[PDB]
């Protein structure tokens, strides 16, 4: 794939306890494979662990790494999210599976 002329923005943020503990996930887009322009979505850790072992099953992109579990510490640990997340929906390998887009919208 080769996209046109577009935006990809997708923000990682804090807004519970261990397994429970949750970040927003923004996403602004004009891209017309996304369901939604505009979505917010609630993700845990263990979402980023699925989506990446989704991605190596059925895709042949190289996934960038995870910055650890929990189990200063924070704001480190979203950061890595956000790159994370920014550069496997950057790749259009990733962009043609249906696991980042439910990982992304509910979509």
């Amino acid at each position: 794939s080769m996209p046109p002329s577009n935006f990809l923005e997708i923000d990682v943020s804090n807004p519970g306890r261990g397994r429970f503990t949750t970040y927003e996930i923004r996403v602004k887009t004009n891209l017309p494979i996304f369901k939604l322009k505009e979505s917010t979505v609630r993700r845990r850790y263990s979402d980023f662990e699925w989506l990446r072992s989704e991605l190596e099953r059925e895709s042949k992109v190289v996934v960038p790494p995870l910055p650890g579990k929990a189990f200063n510490f924070i704001e480190e640990r979203k950061q890595g999210l956000e790159q994370f997340i920014n550069k496997v929906a950057g790749h259009p390998l990733a962009q043609n599976e249906r696991c980042l887009h439910m990982f992304l919208q509910d979509e």
